[PDB]
């Protein structure tokens, strides 16, 4: 049962911009997603203070970076709060609707794309390097879901039947032909040291 949705006009406009604008400093994508992870880990650590049993889905609060040369993917996995189907489909794209506004006038004479995260729409930066992005997520307690988009105006949501994941979010970047550099170990280690030095959770870089 694959459902297909339209992006809100504004999000679509943002995605085309991210995909068409000439901009050489693409590496910022990793800071945005690692930071989205950080927030998601914060959220669950906070809520589990008044409700110890929300950790029943997983005690470890961490972030994994997993490169795969053969499939040509970089996956950022966290065990944070996850999203429900209503996050994925409505709630995230309604909030994104106005961060996209502000961010988009700042771009017209002045701000630059590297500032995208200040407007809470950092996730879309993944399109600097990915031709296709797939988000797998599990929130206590809804089912686990797979969101997917190659931009172009539309996205899909289906329930997921891949490997179960406790609780958490996986972002899988299917990188474009010319961005395989972000599958390189020293390359990942260089970007993380430089832009993500201080996250409050262990980050493990998987090797191939
Ligand atoms: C309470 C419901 N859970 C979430 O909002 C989550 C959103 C994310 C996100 C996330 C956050 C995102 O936006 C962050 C900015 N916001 C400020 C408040 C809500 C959205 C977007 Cl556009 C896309 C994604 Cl996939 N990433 C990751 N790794 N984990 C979670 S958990």
């Amino acid at each position: 049962e694959v459902e297909t949705f339209a992006f809100q006009a504004e999000i679509a406009q943002l995605m085309s911009l991210i995909i068409n604008t000439f901009y050489s400093n693409k590496e910022i994508f990793l800071r945005e997603l690692i930071s989205n992870s950080s927030d998601a880990l914060d959220k669950i650590r906070y809520e589990s203070l008044t409700d110890p049993s929300k950790l029943d889905s997983g005690k470890e609060l961490h972030i994994n970076l997993i490169p795969n040369k053969q499939d040509r993917t970089l996956t950022i996995v966290d065990t944070g709060i996850g999203m429900t189907k209503a996050d994925l489909i409505n709630n995230l794209g309604t909030i994104a609707k106005s961060g996209t506004k502000a961010f988009m006038e700042a771009l017209q004479a002045g701000a630059d794309i590297s500032m995208i995260g200040q407007f809470g729409v950092g996730f879309y930066s993944a399109y600097l390097v990915a031709e296709k992005v797939t988000v797998i997520t599990k929130h206590n307690d809804d089912e686990q879901y797979a969101w997917e988009s190659s931009a172009g105006g539309s996205f899909t949501v289906r329930t997921d039947t891949g490997e179960p994941m406790g609780r958490g979010t996986k972002v899988i970047l299917h990188l474009k032909e010319d961005q395989t550099e972000y599958l390189e170990e020293r390359r990942i280690k260089e970007i993380v040291k430089k832009h993500s030095q201080f996250i409050g959770y262990p980050i493990t870089l998987f090797v191939e």
